[PDB]
């Protein structure tokens, strides 16, 4: 079967199994894939979602350990559009679930879901659960 | 050439970028390898090393999301003998750097290095300077 190239955005703020499994239910969403990983800026995220605790450089660096990360895009733009869809060759968009009715009416949205409870910013909740 | 096998033990406990470079150094040792990973037990990371925050499961199962990552030995012995070399077919141990002066006599060990600054506990210590 033919390949499909699957774009997949996000901050990747201090990457733990959530993205993690988020990332491999992309790259697994067919037979045979590109995962192609978008990186926001620090700027743009700082200014539309909040503090980042990792530089654009260590998140982006972080993502190329990943098994299932084929290709990185970074900084990435904050919304996607038509045109970097054509730009890039992508067939679907996965992320989680508005601003992607557009893709949904397309056929070119996957969601993908989150993990719950295994963030990085729990684990510190965990070793100060030992006071 | 012929595959390469390497094995690099460790706790792996909130996996930073230091432990993914060094899993990438002991994977790119030779052109072709298999690199097996032994995560230590809980018990016995607790008893003769220190406090863990995640358990053998998840340190495990992050590590299967980890590129460079072939095989898992999950629990592994805390100790690496010649017994367990045989019995896997390890061609090196790689490690960081005595314990292993009977891995560098016979040829069998591989020192692989750290990155300081860049562990989990280092970024709170971040975020702990917004205040």
């Amino acid at each position: 079967s033919k390949n499909v190239v699957i774009y997949a955005d996000g901050v990747y703020d201090m990457l733990h199994l959530g993205h993690m499994k988020q990332l491999e239910q992309a790259k697994k969403l067919f037979e045979n894939t590109t995962l192609i990983v978008g990186v926001t800026s620090d700027n743009e995220t700082k200014l539309f979602k909040g503090q980042v605790v990792q530089t654009l450089e260590e998140r982006t660096e972080t993502l190329k350990h990943i098994r299932w990360v084929d290709e990185i895009i970074s900084p990435c733009p904050w919304v996607v559009t038509p045109e970097f869809l054509e730009k890039y060759k992508i067939d679907y968009v996965a992320h989680d679930d508005d601003i992607y009715a557009w893709l949904k009416r397309a056929g070119k949205f996957k969601a993908t879901q989150r993990t719950e409870g295994v963030s990085t910013t729990d684990l510190i909740v965990r070793i100060l659960k030992n006071y």
